[PDB]
């Protein structure tokens, strides 16, 4: 029943926004109590943290399939980037929820960013160490790969639905490279 | 004049309270301005952040301006505005709020600070890109890409701490820039 008011949630919040969807259009569409809702959140804006993990869980378990099979730290960043950007677009409907979430939860927004960063550190450490890419603090260097990410699903994927040309394609690996290359 | 104290008042009392407590009573009381005025300047609410996105947009493009106008080198514009653009965000900090409810209540205005800046962007990198200063790729791709650098450091190092980057990570920050745009 937990699982039914997570995805009854997901999906109307994506639809109508945050402030339209009341808790009892998610017990309704979900088919269980509404009561229930209730006893598993305080408030309403308390779904919005539950969603986000999975949301974030999901997008780490679809990247890490594409990125743990391969060589260079230089290609996982280059294909990792690639596949984000085709992860996105599957989820380009749900990007209302993290919009809402920066208004409503803040914390869990900051969070999602934080977790994704603490995982992205270790890997780029690992290849610091071999000589790989280019010695720099590893938190930093997450935070810009990151925000290139963010940016460009933005602008190629959820403000325009052409995603990348192979020209832009690309020019964005050789951006990756550039940047990541020990001179 | 009055529309200036309209335009002052509300920028504090969306940043305080957010835009949907912010009723135009409060607005114009702020203001010291009659109540019906605000009704000339702006059929809705709405609209006040639209005009209050505009002059933010403007003000941050003329505060980089300032400090990047004095270089030759396309290079050092790009360290030297990256570092500005953090010290302007630490500056402004407490508006950020008006950004993040933007996104939900008006979010072609959203868009559009985002498009004009990579517009002004685009035509100072292929300028750059012609001399072979830097890497010949899509000018409004690498816009958007160190655009998104931009905005993501801002929120961690600025909004979601108010440490700031050491002097080692500011940097580290001007090798992984030089290093990215440098062929
Ligand atoms: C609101 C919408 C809009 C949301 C829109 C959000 C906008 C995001 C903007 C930023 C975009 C990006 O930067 S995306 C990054 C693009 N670049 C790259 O991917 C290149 C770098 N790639 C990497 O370093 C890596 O691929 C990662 C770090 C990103 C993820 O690796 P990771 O996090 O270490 O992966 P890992 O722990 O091994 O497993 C992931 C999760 O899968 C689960 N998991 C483990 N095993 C299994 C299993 N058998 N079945 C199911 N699930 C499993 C775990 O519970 C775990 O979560 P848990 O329970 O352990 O916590
Ligand atoms: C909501 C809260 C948070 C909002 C939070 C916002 C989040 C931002 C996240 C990303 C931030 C970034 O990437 S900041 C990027 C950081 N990087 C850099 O700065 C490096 C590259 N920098 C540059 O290339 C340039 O410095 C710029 C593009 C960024 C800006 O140059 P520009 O856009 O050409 O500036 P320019 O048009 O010449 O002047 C800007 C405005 O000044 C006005 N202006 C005013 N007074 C004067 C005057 N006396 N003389 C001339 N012009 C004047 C003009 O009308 C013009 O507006 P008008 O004619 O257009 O009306």
């Amino acid at each position: 029943s937990l699982n039914k008011i997570l995805d009854a949630s997901v999906e109307l919040i994506a639809d109508k926004g945050f402030l339209s969807t009341s808790i009892n259009d998610i017990t309704s569409k979900a088919g269980v109590a509404y009561g229930l809702f209730y006893f598993y959140f305080k408030s309403k804006h308390d779904i919005l943290d539950e969603i986000i993990r999975q949301f974030n869980r999901n997008m780490r378990y679809y990247l890490k399939t594409y990125t743990q099979n391969l060589d260079s730290r230089i290609d996982v960043e280059k294909v990792g980037m690639k596949k984000f950007l085709e992860w996105m677009n599957e989820n380009k409907k749900y990007y209302k929820i993290f919009i809402e979430t920066q208004v409503h939860r803040p914390d869990i927004y900051k969070w999602h960013f934080m977790k994704l960063a603490e995982r992205y550190t270790t890997g780029l450490s690992e290849a610091m160490r071999r000589g790989e890419i280019i010695n720099v603090d590893p938190e930093l260097l997450s935070y810009v790969l990151i925000g290139i990410a963010h940016m460009l699903g933005k602008r190629y994927v959820l403000w325009s639905n052409s995603g990348l040309t192979l020209k832009q394609q690309r020019d964005l690996d050789l951006i990756i490279e550039n940047m990541l290359t020990p001179r």
